[PDB]
């Protein structure tokens, strides 16, 4: 059950995203933020519009791109339609890993305008997911663990609802650089 296709999966708890595939040559604006809030709230919003970019094409790419960078990460390795993939949204600042979740397709990269090499078709968690610090905690890794994507904080009452999302007057003031000081 649900590894091999969810039957009838929730648009409503999972988006369907059709997403160019971008080469990190051709990437324009190689990140979303200098913080993993920011950026993990840019890819959400960006995903949508499709103003945001997929990088799947190489790995070389990764250490080209500026971190924070989001990649795309199946919440199972299993879970998936055929022709799309179930995943979720997670930033890094090290590229370490500390909780992949299943296999990594893609870098969500900005989308200025750029010949893509391919398509993907994934489907992004809403709701219930994310995992920007480390799930097992990267085994002592002590990482920032940002999993706030900039209002949208999951452990003060809100419940990660970024639809109609209007962050604006939640800029207190050092929201610039995972490195807040």
């Amino acid at each position: 059950a649900m590894e091999s296709l969810v039957p009838g999966f929730n648009e409503k708890t999972h988006v369907q995203l059709s997403l160019p595939v971008l080469q990190v040559r051709d990437v324009l604006v190689r990140g979303f933020g200098d913080s993993v809030e920011e950026v993990l709230s840019e890819a959400r919003q960006h995903l949508k519009d499709g103003t945001c970019g997929l990088v799947e094409v190489e790995k070389g790419v990764l250490p080209q791109l500026e971190q924070p960078y989001v990649f795309i990460k199946r919440s199972d390795a299993r879970t998936a339609p055929h022709g799309h993939v179930m995943v979720e949204l997670v930033a890094e600042l090290e590229g370490i890993q500390y909780g992949r979740s299943g296999e990594t397709l893609g870098v969500l990269v900005p989308h200025v305008g750029e010949i893509p090499v391919a398509y993907r078709k994934v489907l992004l968690r809403k709701n219930g997911n994310k995992g920007a610090g480390g799930h097992s905690y990267g085994a002592d890794l002590k990482s920032f663990d940002l999993g706030d994507e900039l209002g949208t904080d999951p452990y003060e009452d809100f419940q990660e609802n970024w639809n109609t999302k209007h962050s604006s007057g939640v800029t207190r003031e050092l929201m610039r650089e995972l490195n807040g000081g």
